[PDB]
């Protein structure tokens, strides 16, 4: 008899499938971090990376494998083939290359091939330009509203609670601030929201958000979209903090927390949008991804704004041949 | 008054020094992965970060400061100058660059770091990552003038969760429940201790006595091949390690950080054992803790496996009696 | 030679002090929910058990110690001698019992008890669960000679966390996305910021001007006399109420331990607020740090929510200056 | 039109079937320590509770909700009828029943397993059964006759608690974290388990090779004593606060977290031993099990002395003398 037979006797070896499975689809910085930070926060039973370059690929499962003492997700799988995905709850699309065309074109191959390996799972799409490649995945998908989710101002909003966190002395966590809307830089910061402890910030300086801003709060919005192009300058990309945020995420849809967030969903309906456009709105997420969403109150240059990035981007899908 | 000043009344200016630091020096792949990895298991209530390339340093301190949101650790810090690394509990090196010629450069390296870190955080930890690990921290060691304690090597850390990783994929249970000691010098001369590969207690050895010999029908021999295997595979597929890494040397900073007193494979002071007679840095079992390695495992070696380790000591002493400090 | 001297060898037998060691006084149902939430969420590298019931506090301890396996706090410690609690980083008073004649049986017990905490642990913050609180978190201030910002009541931590899953069952939305503010006396008597109740930065208020008075329809009204109404429902229902105190408890003990720097409603000093003159103690939203209380949030109330506040503090003041020291 | 409506735009009303969900049958001081346990270790996106005292199991779910804002699992349910249980993963089972005959409080807890075992099996046909009352080894046999579930899906508490005292006795002698301290005490749950002498190591160090004397009468530093005292530690606990609850929850959300996160760990759980150690009746003792998804796939066929496994015949010999005369 082998070692294995001699030490351990077998009671069954009946098949089974992954209960809380999660796929990342592109091993870059981003998709890397992604995956790390979801494999130390315990929120899958099974991780399956693809990608199209198969060395790096198979060198990013390994370096995860051997860290597996450390982690509490039994079985970390890898491949080109979109077998390896199959049965996933979550499937997180952080794969990429005018860039617009490029991007479809790589979601033509990727997002059917997800489809018919997890045709019951919830895709979150990160890959950029985020807010037309998540309708992109809903049109090429099938899928209904709700289980076609945008990163979209999520990291925004995290980097401007950062932000007002470190002018007000207090933990983001208790900084609470909105920005929604197109994800990068014609996001929109919710001034009326921006509060601490339910203190609106906007009613103790009615100039908040304004020219006439003594402190120039406006700066705040501004450096969040300063801070993404100085980060790519410094180190040449960004990762750590948009998979921290894509990991928070996950974390909502895989425990069905009910937890509000600022992902992109399709908003037609709202602010006098009338076309198939997905934008940043605060979402209730959990186990059927975007159940809800929030009816912000906006003020009419945040509605103005709101609308005219909904028509940039119907004026770029209506041109898109899939 | 300003508008943080309507909103928030302050009862004292009072700023204490913080009771939880650590400090990364490198900021490469392998001490981005420590960071993160510090950062997502909360050992930290503050990091510093410290590496001689200034844009890269700026870049990865404010990527993980835009994440704050989604963390417990309140202050992240950088900077070329150590004065950032002040009062850290625990001090991780990551940063270096013909061998004797290689050990010479990380030398020189050390001679800048260690004299900077020891200024700012005279009662730190040290944990040395960097390669060759056995002698870096023989070097850190020397340098710092830290008693044995407090200067710890990641030493055959990662080399034995590589093992218990391809141990639990050969037996279908999880690593966790895969107990094997991969011990001596870290990497291509590392020493399986077949002895103490056990599930449940059950020694592996006492049910197969050609463990780990090449009379082994089974080839168990490959596992420790395939540790060895697996480091060089990994490099030409990715061109470097991070994750398993990083992962490893948060698990021993856990450990120290919160004084939990697990027994870990790292690199200490091993003479007066194994008739080693030289000042030299090897993998054995240790107890970590607040004040770094208090204790050692005895592990019952037998000749062959005694004979190894002697072996790397005095290839280890070669060298480092060679080095110019 | 011994066993322990056979496997293990020794590099230094250092007498070692917690860095991070937390005490809880009392260990009914209230300070035990408060022990076994602390020791899950990792915040102590010690933690310390005091009672004067000898039997019920061993048994505890033991209880607590045989789970260690499953924990990363390395030593649990109890004893009727307060030479257990020797500094500690955060002391939680967890101890305790007509309505005036006992305030004073607790004032007795805290003249007991509040000097002996400060003789071991001097630098301590004390985080006051025991009821009366607001009255408790006075006399303990009164007592120790603590500065302000070290003696934490728990407040209207409870209440707003109840407020919060009840409006979180209302909405459909977890309660961490459910914002509202509990403030004031603790109990009976606190308020609720309708001005400040949102969802997303959404004002409920401005949404529906109706919120909170008799004219509204869904009388949301009763949200807050439910949180009032839910205590002693759980009390009538089980006898007592444990597990949503300790959770609420050991997320105050965590932004301490951790340096969070989080706003949290606990019961703080008030005078100089609200045309408050008297040496009271009202929950207001705080920031929490390892300095304990360091600022606190200036909430704009209403005409009706200042008077509220005002005849709070002047009944707990009535109350105060009857007390014997 | 209602203030949710106005503040919230719903995109569908559909609700899922569990999917992660456990079930805690018996709401006293264990099944509320394996509940808060559960709970902050994040294992479950629905807990239901069930009991026969209705006013405390509905205090003990409104305590819980009341923490809602500090934990991660959305929904507390509880309620007398079984409905409230339908799809669990796994379902424990701490519900249980002045000298009696040994036999007497045993058919006390089998007419409590007669009512609870059709009810579970009833609404969640597919789940794993986690045994935690007492007599734990035969209580398992019971729920295994009742349920009719393959041997895989019922699994006892059985020497997991024993085990980890035994660990944590062991770290304290040496110095060393509970967690670096390897040693299994198996067999019979309680005063009749076995400390395996021979996979007491630290660090694959095996200490009765170090220490021959290790485990028996003649040794100078009576280790013997560490096992005794996982016994007497016990009775003691009882004696001083009248039961034991925070070690045995830890233990189970331990197993929980096992089967939850199909982790294939290794544990020492009660499985039914038939065709092991000369063991020929139905019962149920204390082996290292692997337990994931399926609960237990596998066990450990740990190599006992002629003693060691002496002591597990007799213990199989005792539980059945008491099973083959149960009324069910
Ligand atoms: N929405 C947000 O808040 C943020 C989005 N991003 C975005 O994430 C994306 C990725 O960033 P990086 O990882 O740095 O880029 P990267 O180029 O380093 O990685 C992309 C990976 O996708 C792979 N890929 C390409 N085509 C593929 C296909 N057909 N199937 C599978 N994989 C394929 C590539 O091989 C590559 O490994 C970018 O689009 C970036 O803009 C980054 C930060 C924040
Ligand atoms: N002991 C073990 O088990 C393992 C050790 N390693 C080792 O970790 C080390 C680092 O790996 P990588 O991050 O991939 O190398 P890397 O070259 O990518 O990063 C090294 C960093 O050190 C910095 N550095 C150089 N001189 C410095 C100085 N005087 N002060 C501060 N920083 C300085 C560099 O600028 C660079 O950013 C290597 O020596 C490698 O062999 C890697 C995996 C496992
Ligand atoms: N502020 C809040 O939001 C909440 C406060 N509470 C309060 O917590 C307190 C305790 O509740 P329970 O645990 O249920 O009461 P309990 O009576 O069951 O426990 C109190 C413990 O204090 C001990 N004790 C009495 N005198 C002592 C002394 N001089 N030194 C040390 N220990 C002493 C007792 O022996 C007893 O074990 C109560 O005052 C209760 O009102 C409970 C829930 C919420
Ligand atoms: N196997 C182990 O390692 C350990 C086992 N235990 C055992 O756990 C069991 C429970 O302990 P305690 O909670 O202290 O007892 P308890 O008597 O305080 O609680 C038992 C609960 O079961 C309920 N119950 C009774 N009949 C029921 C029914 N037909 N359906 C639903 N619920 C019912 C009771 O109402 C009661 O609330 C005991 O049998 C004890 O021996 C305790 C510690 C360790
Ligand atoms: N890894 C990688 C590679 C290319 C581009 C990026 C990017 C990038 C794009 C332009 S500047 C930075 C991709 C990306 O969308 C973000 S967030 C962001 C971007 C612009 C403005 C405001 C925000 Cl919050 C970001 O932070 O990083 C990341
Ligand atoms: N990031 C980076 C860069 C250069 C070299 C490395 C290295 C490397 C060296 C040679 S092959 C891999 C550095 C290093 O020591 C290890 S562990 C290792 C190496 C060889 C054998 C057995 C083990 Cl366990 C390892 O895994 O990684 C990492
Ligand atoms: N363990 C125990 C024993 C006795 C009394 C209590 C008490 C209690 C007191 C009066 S009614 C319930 C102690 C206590 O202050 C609370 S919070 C609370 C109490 C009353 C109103 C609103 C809130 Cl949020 C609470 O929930 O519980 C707990
Ligand atoms: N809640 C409650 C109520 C009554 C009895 C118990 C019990 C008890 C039984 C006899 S002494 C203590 C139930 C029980 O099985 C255990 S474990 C245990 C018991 C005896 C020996 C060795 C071990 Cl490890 C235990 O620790 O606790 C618990």
């Amino acid at each position: 008899a082998t070692l294995k037979d001699q030490l351990i006797y077998n009671l069954l070896k009946e098949e089974q499938t992954p209960q809380n499975k999660i796929t990342v689809v592109g091993v870059g910085a981003v998709g890397m971090a992604c995956a790390i930070s979801i494999l130390m926060k315990d929120l899958a039973d099974e991780l399956a990376l693809v990608d199209v370059i198969e060395d790096k690929l198979k060198g990013e499962m390994m370096d995860l494998q051997h860290g597996s003492l450390f982690l509490r997700t039994p079985k970390i799988v890898s491949g080109k083939d979109y077998n390896v995905t199959a049965n996933s709850k979550l499937v997180i699309i952080t794969a990429g290359a005018n860039l617009v065309q490029r991007n479809v074109n790589i979601f033509k191959f990727i997002i059917p091939n997800v489809v018919k390996y997890s045709p019951n799972c919830k895709l979150l799409i990160v890959s950029n330009p985020v807010d037309i490649l998540t309708y992109v995945a809903w049109k090429i998908s099938g899928f209904p509203k709700n289980r076609v989710i945008g990163s979209g101002c999520n990291l925004d909003s995290a980097r401007f609670r950062y932000l007002m966190g470190e002018r007000l002395g207090v933990h983001p966590l208790s900084c609470h601030g909105w920005v929604l809307g197109e994800h990068g830089d014609s996001s929109v910061p919710v001034w009326s929201g921006m509060n601490v402890a339910g203190v609106s910030l906007k009613t103790l300086h009615p100039d908040l958000g304004t020219d006439k801003d003594k402190e120039q709060w406006k700066e705040v919005h501004k450096q969040v979209v300063e801070s993404a192009y100085e980060v790519i300058k410094l180190k040449g990309y960004t990762s750590w903090a948009i998979g921290l945020s894509v990991a928070d995420l996950a974390e909502s849809i895989m425990k069905n927390l009910r937890r509000v967030h600022p992902v992109s969903t399709m908003i037609k309906g709202l602010y006098g949008i009338k076309d198939d456009v997905f934008l940043s709105v605060p979402c209730i997420l959990g186990q059927n991804g975007i159940s809800d969403l929030v009816k912000v109150t906006l003020t009419s240059e945040e509605e103005a704004r709101l609308k005219k990035s909904a028509d940039t981007l119907w004026g770029i899908q209506k041109e898109l041949q899939f």
